[PDB]
């Protein structure tokens, strides 16, 4: 009569990573890619011979920086002149254009000089999603949720369509990052009555709070704030320039010159600050780290929370604002819903936990993993098609 239905899948189309779940037998799984991880790095690189994607083109982009792509997130359905622009590409290694007052990302790729739209890119990381979700389910996927930041504009949500369209995917809907967060949670599904929810999201280059009132299942976006120069990489540069201090102090040598080394110290340093979450102290060990000196060395939580003191109180600020904005009061939010990696960070939460006196952080749902929890969950609600009994 009527041939059973592929699951639809939820993705979070991440600035610096991406994640990918499927609602089926009543809960989400979250779909590891095939060396493991629960997210994928949004990252596209070009050589003679291949396009990598995720985390193949983010181990090679030591030695391909000219022609490794990410952040592509940031030039989405903006005009080569608009400000942000102009600023983000000084940062950036590789080439970015104007072609009519729109960006595209140019590379060498197969032995010719090929640019590429902000979309084009984006479909390359919404290709490598569909496929790990249908390595987990064994046949093709054709229908997906994106999400996107609040902020959106409408042209930013046509252009992340049209990477979907571009990537043989069929869009059910767009729909805004801090929903997703809370529709992970449930908090759509608790009744008649109004709440107010607070989505704090940290992530690895920046800082948004948004604040959603819930209705009867209706989302209403009441305030948005943040810090586009607050995130994980922060934190990863003052631990850094920690290291290259004690290097200095023990050693008599300045290492910050030796592209190798620095980057070497940043890497265990992204790890040894993941390790700091859950233990009250980390080693550092690198072998041969500058001029044959192997540097064995080990930093305590306390001290990298004096490092980054300033930076985690500055996520108040945005709090703050928001709470102004949407012309309300801390006790009158009633739910916290943690967003990003960054905030597993102990001292992160306990400043945002006594901030609101006490109160649960939602947390439960691994913070990188909730907002494509939430599009999942969103997908298999849109692909029901039941008809009404008499
Ligand atoms: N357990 C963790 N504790 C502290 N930070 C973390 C953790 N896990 C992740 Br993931 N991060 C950071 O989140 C950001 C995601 O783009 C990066 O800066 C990661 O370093
Ligand atoms: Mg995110």
């Amino acid at each position: 009569g009527s041939m059973a239905k592929a699951a639809a899948i939820g993705i979070d189309l991440g600035t610096t990573y991406s994640c990918v779940g499927v609602f089926q037998h009543g809960k989400v799984e979250i779909i590891a890619n095939d060396q493991g991880n629960r997210t994928t790095p949004s990252y596209v690189a070009f050589t003679d011979t291949e396009r990598l994607i995720g985390d193949a083109a983010k181990n090679q982009v030591a030695l391909n920086p000219q022609n490794t792509v990410f952040d592509a997130k940031r030039l989405i359905g903006r005009k080569f002149g608009d400000p942000v622009v102009q600023s983000d590409m000084k940062h950036w290694p590789f080439q970015v254009i104007n072609d009519g007052d729109k960006p595209k990302v140019q590379v060498s790729y197969k032995g010719e000089t090929k640019a590429f739209y902000p979309e084009e890119i984006s479909s390359m990381v919404l290709t490598k999603m569909k496929e790990i979700a249908e390595a987990y389910l064994g046949y093709p996927v054709t229908n997906a949720v994106i999400t996107v930041p609040a902020y959106f504009n409408d042209s930013q949500r046509q252009a992340t369509k049209d990477a979907g369209v571009i990537a043989g995917l069929n869009v059910l809907r767009i729909i805004n990052e801090p929903t997703a967060a809370a529709i992970a949670y449930g908090l759509d599904r608790t009744g008649k009555g109004e709440r107010n929810v607070l989505i704090f999201d940290l992530g690895g280059g920046t800082f948004d709070v948004s604040i959603l009132t819930i209705d009867d299942g209706i989302f209403e976006v009441k305030a948005t704030a943040g810090d586009t120069h607050l995130g994980g990489e922060d934190f990863d540069n003052r631990l850094v320039n920690h290291f290259v201090e004690e290097f200095k102090r023990k050693h008599k040598k300045d290492i910050s010159q030796n592209k190798r080394a620095v980057r070497r110290l940043r890497t265990a340093c992204e790890r040894a600050k993941r390790t700091l979450s859950s233990s009250t102290q980390a080693s550092l060990e690198i072998d041969s780290l500058f001029e044959g000196i192997d540097f064995y060395t080990s930093i305590t939580r306390a001290r990298f929370e004096e490092l980054c003191s300033d930076l985690f109180r500055s996520t108040l600020e945005p709090v703050e604002k928001a709470l102004r904005d949407a012309k309300l009061d801390k006790a009158q939010i009633h739910d916290l819903v943690l967003v990003g990696g960054s905030t597993r960070i102990p001292k992160v939460q306990k400043l945002l936990q006594d901030f609101f006196n006490g109160r649960d952080l939602n947390k439960s749902i691994n913070p990188d993993e909730a907002v494509a929890y939430g599009a999942a969950v969103q997908a298999a609600i849109l692909i029901k098609s039941t008809r009404a009994a008499a």
